[PDB]
């Protein structure tokens, strides 16, 4: 059926994929090792150590902080709490949820707008896009993708500009498939870097 002015999203929050996936990155999140992770951490990663150590502007860091606490706000975290990965996929649900809906009534979304902080860190035009170099730099520093092999494996994988470089918009359709849906036309965002 037409589903009369509707569309039909599938999720697949049951798959063990799905939380593997999640798993393994709130691993790369718990440093210490204690199953356990707090928004403090979070955002001190995001400002202390990336955005420090890729020299981004005092008002590009702190956009790229702004975004970050409100995505991961928006998976039930809060400063001051500590949260383990239960509640945490849960969290994963309700913001792939909410996020999924705003996409389809093409309204902003978190993802989006994370997109554009990082991406406005490297790139000078202010355009959204960024070079297979600045990618890897981006994957050492964070620590997602330290493999130039994994990072190749992203611009391989995703729809490249006529330069051969990645614009902010594809990356967001990349990443609603790879964390909020499981889609599989999204497997191999990360080469080997994430499963
Ligand atoms: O998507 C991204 N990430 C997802 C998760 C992450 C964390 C936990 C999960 O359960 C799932 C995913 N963790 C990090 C790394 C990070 C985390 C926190 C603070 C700073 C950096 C991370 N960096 C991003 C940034 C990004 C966003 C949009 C773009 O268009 C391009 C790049 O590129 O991959
Ligand atoms: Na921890």
């Amino acid at each position: 059926m037409s589903s009369k002015y509707a569309v039909k999203l599938k999720t697949d929050f049951d798959n063990p994929r799905w939380i593997k996936r999640h798993k393994h990155m709130f691993d790369f999140l718990d440093i210490n090792g204690n199953g356990k992770i707090t928004l403090d951490e979070i955002v001190s990663k995001a400002s202390d150590d990336i955005c420090a150590k890729l020299e981004a502007t005092p008002e590009q860091t702190k956009r790229f902080q702004v975004c970050v606490e409100a995505f991961f706000r928006g998976c039930g975290m809060e400063y001051g709490k500590e949260i383990a990965f239960p509640q945490f996929l849960d969290g994963w649900k309700q913001l792939a949820t909410s996020e999924l809906k705003k996409w389809a009534r093409n309204e902003p979304t978190l993802i989006r707008e994370w997109g554009d902080a990082v991406f406005d860190i490297f790139d000078k035009d202010g355009s959204g896009t960024i070079t297979l170099d600045e990618w890897k730099a981006y994957g050492k520093i964070s620590g997602i993708s330290p493999s130039q092999e994994d990072c190749e494996a992203t611009f391989r994988h995703c729809d490249l500009d006529n330069s051969g470089d990645l614009d902010v918009d594809e990356m967001t359709r990349q990443h609603l498939g790879f964390w909020y849906t499981l889609d599989p036309e999204a497997d191999g965002l990360y080469g080997n870097g994430v499963p």
